[PDB]
């Protein structure tokens, strides 16, 4: 059996951050970290189970405490953003269980799909697999830690500014009070307390690193099929000006089958996180859109709401592109494939081009759409096209403007 | 001639049904019910054609009543809705009718087009078509009883409770009261009569079920296209590691090309019922969809909007599903025909290959569209985008609020 | 020389039409009724260009006297229409002039393309081209003589009722007062008299013949290209169940490739009036179904407004079906071609089979959209969502309701 | 080497108007005169990039200028058209930097691609490329000085005649108040002095030939494409009624794909300036657009309104027809290739036509659309659906009329 240990594999690029969504029970998989991805299994009866249980019961007691507070202040559709937020990250522990449930066979299909390109005539690009996914990884944890750090710094500052500069009713700075303040329809229902506190605020990052890690996952995935893709690619293009006998266009279309069949399996696996990851971010991004108008009072607000804006835009649109960067592979080794000369141009070559050239090798939201350039053209036009119908819908919320300090 | 009793057979799948929906006179065809297909005929002068014009008058007389009551008191866009049901109704009739002429050609082709497939090499799988039609049609028949008898139960418990907690003229609670007060639009043109009561109700639920007919045929249609689809797509995936003979090659394309001619046939059969039943869906989820933000008295006519609304949505959904299933099935082989070893390769294998790329293999619209998974992605955008548009138009109908109950 | 007089050619179906537009100056060829298509020629010095100039000379004239007049009222989104009209009108003169001075060219190319057809193994079908042009031809005209019947009547019946139920200033009705009043825009300018009354009014109507010709002439292309389209789908089906030997299909592609560029020369010919034709019924139909839920005075308003709209929209479903029937019927002969045996197929049936599935034989608006049954849904499509965004603009305009008769 | 100083290559053709763009500081360039493409250098260090640098500063200084002085006055969408167009400007200089940066490679590969097409079987068109390339940038030259040059005609007439029909406070008018006014937004920020002012007048006029020249780069980029794709199809042309030996297809063939990897490299090179100036069209166009309806002092200012949105329009329009001339030109080889004998039909037949079929040859926005006349009518499309909803928005501004001449 291959050494798993040093080779570069998909599995042994993303356990890492697998792992790290394991702490916050997002896929619980038994043995992820295993160097052998033919260890890796699903068990109900296990820790990362038990961990994702306490952590949906969890996230169920904040969407109960955000429903009932909503209920009683009644549903707007500002309020309503937040009841969102809590459905999508449920959604997401129930999404992501069953993608662990499919999870092992994947990750073995893949890997033996894998161990192909680990050998001649295919090489390591400059940036291995592994070095991808931590980049992007790592960039979309710091972003999404900024946005949370500024999130809380908005909510904390507005309330302490609030109570200083009220020139009323005091009520003396403190963390009790701001907790019973800002996540007032949490306390509404349960009794105060501290540790109830700062379980709420790991609770609520916990939930936003699901809430990231939806996308974020989406993104390792699409690296690791658009790495293969791409090592296919440089192998073609390695044939540039080379007169190539009908073995290596066999060996190249197999390869290139198969990948397409690695595609297809993890499409059918990803298809409800990639339906769900879009129609969230479609959904808060629309959202967040409408309100760039809304005057906010604060300095450190307008920081706060901007940079989640573009941190939100910026994270579906690479979303979008690193999947469709798949695609783009997969058609970049038709340009290579078309300056075959006449002597080497063999029925496996026609084969080949046939299916590159007709065939969607993208990922998909259960096959309503594939993730395309064209898709996010589209989504952004769409999106276009909605806020324009939209902003009409809260011109008097936009004229109501800033309430008072006091009040 | 083969044994049609006992052979899993489109026919003997879904002539029981057929024969229900016969019952509300639906489909005016002869001898639906015999084991043989070709002994099903369509005859002007026959029992299903006299309670087909029967039940077309009472729904003309239904129709007039309410075009007659919307004009005495003004036609609204809420009111319309109404005459639109029955419309589409009596629409249904006429086009069934049409769809009962062409069925014994098209029962006929049918049968000797799946004849083939009710032998080696191609096997039954785990779902018969009998037991797929079955269950389809029972969830559909059952969840449109739910759908009407919560209109019924909502109606009545609106009329009682109005008229209790009235505290001001009674008109004590009876059946012929509510019957000529939620169907006045009937009895303002024809004299009451306890009779004319439960056949205006018994009426009423024969055009319910031939509203949710519509797409209940649509659903059994597409079930037993896509299942010789898979059939084929099943046998092709036996052949995934073995080499291939010409004429296995051969077989498979001249099956799949009379299942294609088939289905073309069946779309030309049942274009004009899939273009009625795509626009009354739209139509009617578009409507439904606008009064979702509406407040409504008591918490079973939320029961009975919500009910509605999520069954004509999940009914739409479905039937485009089902429907795109066909085309699904198509492109399912072209999968395993790319893994055609170079040995095995054969001109066979690319025309079928070509067929299944380039052809469109779905039912359609009058070819305006094609029923495919994309088509139900825009379908649910444009109903966005219509719903988006329309929601401003009913703003001041939203913001007058629930009407006094004694008023 | 073949003998034109009694051969079923596309000249000989539509010169007498063409004739007909030639006598209001639409198209001003000489020798149009030639029995020879090579005798039809261009000639700017001829009885027909005279004719031409007059008639614009006359539209320009009427043309400006709207200018005019609704400059001293005041453009308003309603009265602007009957700008559009004239403009249209006048752009439809110089586009048809255009599409004279290349007729010669693509009328002798159309036959010499058309002969090969006229002989077996093509055979007549049942409704031949002449009849076809007739029918649809005489359909088109009798319905634009309804509607411009309808508009006179609907002008004439308001005027002399409200002067006579006015119970106010009476100005007895006379023929001159109603062309002071209705057509007061071009008396305003001119001074008034009977003879440049009777001269507006048969002017007006051979704008209308112009504004309906356009479609027309539209339509009789179609039908013209589609007929032969539909002789080899015929001939191919004539090759169902029988061995094909290559020479057939050599034929059949040749004939094929030489249709297709028939249908690449008019399209090129025919594009600007296909264009103007589209965007002249896009703008008539969004703004009369904008005045749906207007309310008029009189009954017969109500007929000559409604008969307007169904016939506009009926007028250019049909022009856009007729067109895409093109493609249809290059596209129907595909399933036949997918049927051919293993022995009979050959390199001339994949190459044939490659131009029918990959190839758009249409009639383009210059490229820019295709005439097909799809483009007649996304343009249904187009005018429900201007229609939904539009209702709010006329909003107010809908609540002002109807003025008072006397006023 | 070949002789470029007579040569029919592109460089030729657009050295001229490159170098009037660098005189601008556009695209810093070395020895962009040099017959000689070889020649070509991106220097960072060199007087083009120092005259960059000069420029840069300046729109940045003219961007602040304006930023602050809306955010005196408060933003509008009606005063951010403003900033958004120096914005876009200074965007452009980044973009073109870097297309300098790539511009060698690329004009290297572009000239050894078209040496080929320099000697037979091709031959010069009618309109050599040279001639192509200075009729349309003088068009556009031509077309963007009028445009300007009514700007500022508008401009000093509304404040002379202002001033002068005031028979209020005089400010008798001059240049120096004059430009106080006009452009206060930058004196507000910088003593006023004439130098000032004369530098303001040259660098507005230096942003202007920007904003215009990014479209014109890309419509000669197109030219130079299209020119050599026109070649290939007329020497296809040439072979309609020959037996052609499968070296000529070869050739052929070959060149075509020549082509097609040069297109490729310079859509990689041109993207992002193709996105911009879609994006900085798109949006002035809607701008300009929602103020049709608006109401002007002076015929002078109508004069201007409609030049500039006239011209803008005929630009956007022109330059996608001309990038999709590509796309048409490639497409057109098709027809003649479809015309092939029998006996001249061979492998390499079929490839060509395979690749001219399904493959995508036109310029792109980074992939995300395609610049095809399909695209220009979805864009016209669209824009027509922006105008529709965003006319609600202006409503209110429409109806606030002309204010006051002496306020
Ligand atoms: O809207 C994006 C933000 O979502 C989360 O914020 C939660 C918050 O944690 C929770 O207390 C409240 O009930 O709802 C909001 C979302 O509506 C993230 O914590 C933020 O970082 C995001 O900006
Ligand atoms: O709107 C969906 C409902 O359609 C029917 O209800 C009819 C009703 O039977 C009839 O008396 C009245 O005149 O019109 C409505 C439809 O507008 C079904 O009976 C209901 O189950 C559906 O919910
Ligand atoms: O709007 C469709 C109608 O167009 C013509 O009507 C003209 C009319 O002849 C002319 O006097 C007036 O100035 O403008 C209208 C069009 O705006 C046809 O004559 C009518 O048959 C059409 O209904
Ligand atoms: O809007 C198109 C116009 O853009 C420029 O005009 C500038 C102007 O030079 C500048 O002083 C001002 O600050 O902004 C406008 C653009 O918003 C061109 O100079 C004009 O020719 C164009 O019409």
């Amino acid at each position: 059996l291959p050494n798993y240990t040093n080779l570069d594999l998909f599995h042994r690029a993303v356990f890492p951050f697998m792992f790290l969504a394991q702490c916050v029970a997002i896929m619980p998989l038994v043995g992820i970290r295993e160097s052998n991805p033919r260890r890796v299994r699903f068990a109900y009866k296990s820790i990362p189970m038990f961990v994702t249980l306490i952590f949906m019961i969890a996230t169920s007691i904040l969407f109960l405490s955000m429903f009932t507070h909503l209920l009683k202040i009644g549903i707007t559709a500002k309020n309503f953003v937040g009841l969102v937020f809590f459905g999508c990250v449920l959604s997401a522990y129930v999404v992501f269980i069953r993608l662990a449930k499919k999870w092992p066979a994947v990750v073995r299909i893949w890997t033996r799909t894998e161990i192909p390109f680990t050998k001649p005539p295919y090489e390591i690009p400059k940036r291995n697999l592994s070095r991808r996914v931590q980049l992007a990884a790592l960039a979309i944890i710091g972003l999404s830690l900024g946005e949370h750090a500024l999130y809380q710094v908005s909510a904390i500052l507005s309330y302490t500014r609030r109570i200083q500069m009220c020139a009323n009713i005091t009520t003396v700075p403190s963390f009790n009070n701001y907790m019973q303040t800002n996540y007032d329809y949490v306390f509404q229902l349960l009794p105060y307390s501290p540790i109830i506190a700062v379980l709420i605020l790991l609770i609520n990052g916990a939930c936003t690193f699901v809430w990231n890690y939806m996308d974020l996952f989406i993104m390792m995935i699409s690296k690791g099929l658009s790495y293969r893709f791409e090592q296919i690619t440089t192998r073609i293009r390695k044939l540039e000006h080379e007169e190539v006998c009908e073995s290596v266009f066999i060996q190249i279309r197999e390869h290139y089958v198969k990948m397409c069949e690695l595609l297809e399996f993890v499409d059918s696996a990803m298809s409800s996180l990639i339906l769900l990851s879009c129609v969230n971010n479609l959904y808060f991004v629309c959202y967040q859109l409408l309100n760039v108008f809304n005057k906010l009072r604060w300095p450190i607000n307008y920081i706060y709401f901007w940079y989640s804006l573009l941190y939100l835009i910026g994270r579906t649109a690479f979303v979008f592109l690193t999947a469709a960067d798949i695609n783009e592979e997969s058609k970049r080794g038709l340009g290579v494939l078309r300056r075959v000369s006449s002597r080497s141009w063999c029925v496996e070559v026609e084969r080949l081009i046939f299916q590159m050239t007709t065939q969607t090798v993208a990922l998909s939201g259960k096959k309503f759409y594939f993730l395309t350039r064209r898709l996010l053209f589209g989504m952004a036009g769409t999106i276009v096209t909605y806020e324009l119908v939209l902003l009409q819908f809260d011109e008097p919320n936009r004229r109501k403007g800033l309430q008072p300090l006091c009040a």
